[PDB]
């Protein structure tokens, strides 16, 4: 497909936010983008002297996010022309990634209410419903890969492993998010919408533990063994039983027995005492 062309001259970098395997990410301002063409805050990923592989990944990402359009998938504005560095422009989400957001409101850090936690979960579920409808398998769903904006707006993204020390990925070739993966994904590399559902169950666990790492008490070896042997994450004390039952529904060993994300979204909606009303006016 065609990707929107953004002129390099229209982008002004403000602050470096971090770096993954695909280049540095910046807080920036962009002109001639808004309907009023006045400058607006954006997020920019810059890829310096990209390899052939990096270039193809850049292109795959640009085409994918052009086609993937939804309220709870990270918004993509476009790319600059060919050159060095390669530049990709995103919607700016001012509260950063969801894992740090959760930890910032946690006891170890005011707090998040049940309604707020369910709203976060429901938004992610909504994004996943869209992904499933597009037959897209994410394979790395986790709160670290979600962004938070104004009014607790949450969207699904994919940043990959940090270029900053992390314990979320393990070399089982490729670095894998084993703590978020079902048995069949770890053992047989089977990635489906059903394995994404498993990962959502773990996301639920993240939310109600304020961003704590799944299986924090286990080494990577112990995690693989544990998931293989069919053990599941324990119910957080502040987690309602109905929410934990949703987690258990995501964690059926047989993938076809797991709740589908459409069912999960309906349940989470029904669980809320006063779930937010969505408007487009
Ligand atoms: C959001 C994002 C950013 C950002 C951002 C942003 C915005 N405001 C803030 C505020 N503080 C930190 C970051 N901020 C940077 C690089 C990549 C992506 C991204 O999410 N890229 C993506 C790629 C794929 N692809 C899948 C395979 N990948 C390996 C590459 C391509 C699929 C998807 C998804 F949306 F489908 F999840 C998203």
């Amino acid at each position: 497909t065609y990707v929107q062309h953004i002129k390099r001259r229209d982008i002004v970098l403000k602050r470096e936010l971090g770096e993954g395997a695909f280049g540095k990410v910046f807080l920036a301002e962009c002109y001639n983008l808004s309907p009023t063409k006045d400058k607006m805050l954006v997020a920019v990923k810059a890829l310096k002297d990209p390899t052939l592989a990096a270039r193809k990944d850049f292109q795959r990402e640009a085409e994918l996010l052009t086609n993937l359009q939804h309220e709870h998938i990270v918004k993509f504005y476009g790319v600059c022309g060919d050159g060095d560095p390669l530049i990709m422009v995103f919607e700016y989400m001012k509260h950063g990634d969801l894992n740090k957001f959760l930890r910032a409101h946690g006891p170890d850090a005011g707090e998040l209410g049940l309604s707020q936690m369910l709203h976060i979960a429901s938004q992610i579920a909504s994004g996943m419903v869209y992904l499933a409808s597009q037959h897209f398998v994410h394979r790395d769903l986790a709160t670290r890969n979600c962004l938070v904006g104004a009014n607790l707006l949450v969207k699904i993204g994919d940043f990959g492993m940090s270029r900053v020390y992390s314990t979320d990925y393990y070399r089982l070739h490729t670095m894998l998010p084993i703590r978020w993966m079902p048995p069949e994904s770890i053992m047989y590399r089977k990635f489906t919408t059903e394995s994404d559902v498993w990962s959502f169950g773990v996301i639920l666990w993240e939310i109600f533990t304020y961003g704590k790492q799944p299986w924090f008490q286990l080494s990577n070896t112990e995690v693989i063994e544990c998931i293989t042997q069919g053990r599941v994450l324990e119910r957080p004390r502040v987690c309602p039983k109905e929410v934990y039952d949703v987690m258990l529904g995501c964690w059926q060993r047989e993938p076809q027995q797991r709740l589908n994300i459409k069912e999960i979204y309906k349940i989470l909606h029904a669980l809320g005492k006063a779930t937010p009303i969505y408007l487009d006016i």
